[PDB]
């Protein structure tokens, strides 16, 4: 079994680096962009799930997609349901029909909510940000297409709910078990034309990566950095080589693009590592390009700082267009 588990530790802790939002102040609808979520989960009855829910506001459509993978038997089931607006609201409150992300907290970070009602993918999961921010680039913000992007992560939340399999209402283990809550917001149109995302978890470890690797055709420039939390607030952003590697592949269910399905990453004056992604299929499906995501779960070895590791975590593949 993984080692799921969450933090307890205080979100923006010392608060001694001066980032450049308020994290409860960018969560409300009205600040625009992404909410999304991926729990790490162990039932009640010693079952694995990891359970993945993201909403998009964009100007031509929303959306909410959501997947659910079974560790034991590679079971995967996903949807993306398409919306046409978001509310204007000053609270978090975002869905397409029943099945959206919501705050339960006047704070937006001591109860936040990721539920779907769709066949075959069905949850209600809660999450408490009990743990330290990933502020992407150092202070939140890094550049990100023709412009800037926000970007926090809280990597281990405590987890509460249930996830229904086949007719069976499982509770959640909040012991074993957590949610990285991911929130994103930009101000342009014109993101990069594709991107992998990596998000580890060594749990020997306070190390938490968000790493991104993505083409900047404005700058002519190639943009592969990690940012790492590590402890007592702690925040690395490094460079980093990237290679993807197609000894093993998952053609797209739209024909568009093939997949690599492992990967290497050498991550400047930290560590390399190898990673796998754990079953082919784990593809959200959508109508065009920006709807359809590889959202994987992947395992790891490397070494950081000499000393060897393993870990867990996921990879998103995203093309916002596929003339790129
Ligand atoms: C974001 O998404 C991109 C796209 O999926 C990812 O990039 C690819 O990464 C893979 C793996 O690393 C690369 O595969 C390698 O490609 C080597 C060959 O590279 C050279 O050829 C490429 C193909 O060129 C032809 O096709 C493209 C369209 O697919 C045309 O634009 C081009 O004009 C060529 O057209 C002719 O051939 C096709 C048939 O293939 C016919 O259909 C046409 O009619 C033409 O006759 C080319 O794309 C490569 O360019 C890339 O790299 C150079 C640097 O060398 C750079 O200058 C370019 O701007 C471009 O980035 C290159 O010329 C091959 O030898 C090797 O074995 C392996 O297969 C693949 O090339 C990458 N493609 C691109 C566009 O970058 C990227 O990884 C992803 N990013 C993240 C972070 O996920
Ligand atoms: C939401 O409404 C407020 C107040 O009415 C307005 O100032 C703001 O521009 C609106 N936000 C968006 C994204 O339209
Ligand atoms: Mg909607």
């Amino acid at each position: 079994k993984f080692p799921f588990k969450p933090e307890n530790s205080k979100t923006t802790g010392t608060n001694a680096i001066p980032i450049v939002y308020g994290l409860s102040e960018s969560q409300p609808n009205s600040v625009g962009g992404s909410w999304w979520s991926s729990s790490y989960i162990t039932t009640t009855n010693n079952e694995q799930y990891v359970v993945l829910a993201h909403y998009l506001d964009n100007p031509v459509y929303t959306y909410f997609r959501a997947s659910t993978l079974n560790l034991e038997t590679n079971e995967y089931h996903q949807y993306v349901t398409v919306g046409s607006s978001t509310p204007n609201i000053t609270t978090l409150d975002v869905s397409v029909g029943n099945n959206g992300i919501k705050s339960e907290s006047e704070d937006n970070l001591s109860k936040l909510r990721s539920y779907s009602n769709h066949d075959n993918v069905t949850f209600d999961i809660t999450y408490d940000a009990t743990t330290g921010a990933v502020a992407n680039g150092g202070a939140g913000t890094f550049q990100f297409g023709e412009g800037l992007t926000w970007e926090f992560g809280l990597p281990s939340a405590k987890t509460e709910g249930s996830l229904t399999v086949h007719g069976e209402k499982l509770a959640i283990d909040p012991a074993k078990s957590h949610t990285w809550y991911d929130r994103q917001w930009g101000n342009t149109a014109a993101i990069p034309s594709n991107w992998t995302w990596f998000q580890l978890h060594i749990p020997s470890t306070e190390y938490k990566i968000s790493a991104w690797i993505f083409s900047d055709p404005f700058r002519n420039t190639e943009t592969r950095f990690a940012t790492i939390r590590g402890a007592n607030d702690e925040t690395l952003v490094l460079p980093l080589e990237f290679t993807p590697i197609y000894k093993r592949t998952y053609e797209s269910a739209t024909g568009r693009v093939t997949y690599p399905l492992d990967w290497k990453l050498k991550i400047s004056g930290f560590g390399d590592f190898k990673l796998s992604s754990y079953t082919e299929d784990q593809e959200l499906v959508g109508e065009d390009a920006l709807q359809t995501a590889y959202e994987g779960f992947i395992t790891f070895s490397g070494n950081v700082h000499s000393k060897p590791v393993q870990g867990y975590g996921l990879v998103e593949i995203v093309y916002s267009t596929w003339d790129v």
